[PDB]
């Protein structure tokens, strides 16, 4: 644990805590392709346990980088094609909106103004048919970007679909046990519970309530050390043994659409590195990142570009979590909190510990 990392990690973090009175913190520097280790605070304040090595946090929206990885893999695979119709997985899906929207369109957020969420009242599957047959599209497809869970989580439910296997066995035996992440869930089980950090929203201790889509759009749960072994892979993606996994990887990395000066990758998102901060830093706050905007399309994608800053924000009612990394300099980080505090004082933070290590 060098002491230029010990430093700049407690220098950036000490603070952030005390100004966002978050209750608890695990950090991940990877350093040269190495992992340290960094936490604070509390998982469970009433129980007085602290935040460990081992405490799970809900990842929120990192979840959807998850989810474009096995998508990506399933691609590998030969299962799917990001060109395929939505309707091809979906035959049910007979309304004319519906024409032209491929899966592309759906994991880039690009299908003409699918909505954030899915709405509460969508309990039952029949419930979920019914809300995107009557679904009208706003925009063309492939001309404007709107981030959307009900876009990205359908095309995780669809991507999975010929493999015959559920979302959840198809992303255990796909990603999270080739790459030994033994700690990582979609559904925390029973002998891991102890572990479990609660999140805290207005003071209340809160965890994620179920909902539609909710596994391949949010619903992710992990430790600090499986989520520095999920960057390390995504930053080194060819030392990874399962070839449609490796492959996968990179297809989530590859540039599809941008927007001014960000790109869309499955799940992931990226910017050229160097980066200007505020550019990161401004456009992480959820008045742009939630905001509808046009899109050029990058034709073909760019594959994985080495010199970039890759990154995803994550949140949930009581958790806030951050992953960025860049691969040409081998150093990524992860900050996960117990609090859903403000987006821009999380990317300050990674790149305020990322420019002083790189
Ligand atoms: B993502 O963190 O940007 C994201 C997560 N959610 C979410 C979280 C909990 C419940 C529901 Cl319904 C949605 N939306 C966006
Ligand atoms: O030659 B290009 O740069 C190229 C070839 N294939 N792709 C690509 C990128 C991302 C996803 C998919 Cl399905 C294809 C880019």
């Amino acid at each position: 644990a060098p002491q230029q990392i010990n430093d700049i990690v407690h220098r950036t973090i000490t603070p952030l805590i005390e100004q966002q009175k978050i209750p608890g913190m695990a950090v991940a520097v990877i350093y040269q392709g190495k992992p340290y280790y960094f936490t604070w605070g509390y998982a469970d304040i009433a129980k007085k346990q602290p935040v460990t090595q081992q405490t799970l946090f809900e990842l929120g929206s990192v979840s959807k980088t998850f989810t474009g990885v096995l998508g990506g893999d399933a691609i590998a695979r030969g299962e799917i094609k990001l060109s395929d119709p939505t309707t091809k997985y979906w035959p049910e899906l007979t309304a004319k909106q519906w024409n032209g929207i491929t899966l592309l369109h759906l994991a880039t957020y690009t299908a003409g103004g699918l909505p954030l969420q899915v709405p509460d009242e969508v309990k039952s599957s029949s419930d979920l048919l019914r809300f995107y047959q009557n679904w009208q599209p706003a925009w063309a497809p492939g001309t404007q970007r709107l981030y959307a869970n009900s876009s990205i989580g359908l095309f995780g439910a669809l991507a999975v679909k010929p493999s015959g296997l559920s979302f959840e066995q198809a992303m255990q035996t796909r990603v999270f046990q080739p790459l030994k992440l033994n700690h990582t869930w979609i559904n925390v089980p029973p002998a891991e519970e102890k572990n479990y950090a609660w999140g805290y929203r207005e003071g209340k201790a809160v965890h994620v309530s179920p909902g539609a889509l909710d596994a391949e759009a949010y619903g992710v749960k992990s430790t600090i050390e499986d989520m520095a072994r999920w960057v390390q892979s995504n930053l080194k993606p060819l030392d990874i043994n399962e070839k449609t996994l490796q492959q996968g990887i990179q297809l989530a990395q590859s540039r599809y659409w941008q927007t001014g000066d960000m790109y869309q990758g499955l799940g992931w998102e990226m910017l050229d590195w160097p980066v200007n901060p505020d550019s990161i830093i401004n456009g992480s706050d959820n008045k742009i990142a939630l905001a509808a905007r046009p899109v050029k399309a990058i034709t073909p994608p760019t594959p994985a570009v080495r010199a970039s800053w890759v990154h995803k924000t994550g949140a949930t009612g009581g958790f806030g979590s951050y992953v960025a990394f860049i691969p040409e300099k081998e150093l990524g980080i992860v900050m996960l909190a117990n609090k859903n505090y403000p987006n821009p004082a999380r990317v300050d933070a990674a790149w305020q510990i990322l420019n002083a290590l790189q």
